[PDB]
Formats: C-alpha cells, sequence, structure tokens
C-alpha cells in the first residue's frame, strides 16, 4: 500500500489508504508525505472547481508528483488534497 517517487525510489509519497473520490491519470488522496510545495495556489485552470492548485515535488529528488488542491471556500469539504499523477508513482 506504499506508494512511493518512482524515481528516487525510496520517499514515500502516499498510500493507497488515503486514497478518496472527489465528485466531478491522477490519483486523489486526503493526505500526502514528502513534497515541497512551489510558488502560491491558482484557480487557473484547475481541474477540480472551487479548489486552486499548487505545484509539489520530491524533496529528495525535485521530481514533479503532482499538485496540492485547496478549497477556495471554507464551506468545502475536503479544505485541501492531492492530486498526483499516478505515473510519478511506484507500485
Ligand atoms: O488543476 C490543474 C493543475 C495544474 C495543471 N497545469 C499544468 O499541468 C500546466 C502545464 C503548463 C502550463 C499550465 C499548466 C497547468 O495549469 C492544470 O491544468 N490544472
Ligand atoms: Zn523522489
Amino acid at each position: 500500500t506504499s506508494l512511493c517517487c518512482k524515481q528516487c525510489q525510496e520517499t514515500e509519497i502516499t498510500t493507497k489508504n488515503e486514497i478518496f473520490s472527489l465528485s466531478l491519470e491522477t490519483l486523489t488522496v486526503y493526505k500526502a508525505s514528502n513534497l515541497n510545495l512551489i510558488g502560491r495556489p491558482s484557480t487557473v485552470h484547475s481541474w477540480f472547481p472551487g479548489y486552486a492548485w499548487t505545484i509539489a515535488q520530491c524533496k529528495i529528488c525535485a521530481s514533479h508528483i503532482g499538485w496540492k488542491f485547496t478549497a477556495t471556500k471554507k464551506d468545502m469539504s475536503p479544505q485541501k488534497f492531492w492530486g498526483l499523477t499516478r505515473s510519478a508513482l511506484l507500485p
């Protein structure tokens, strides 16, 4: 169930336990680890209306794994989640 950065191999980014389905490839998970955020949130072209995105890269190898999505309104659930490019992860 560990999902690790495919590039550096050793760095766990999330687990299968964290996977969920947002009502509307890209894996969406409630929680992730060992990612650094680059820049500030943007709503431009957001794949999840009502959320803004921030680039998220592996803390070890700087590979771009996906994005942190943050809610633009307080009344939403989850207030944030991660959308991760499946091919960037092992398994
Ligand atoms: O929700 C998202 C995440 C970011 C993603 N995105 C990209 O992957 C990209 C590549 C090049 C130029 C502009 C973009 C962009 O907005 C995108 O289109 N929407
Ligand atoms: Zn890595």
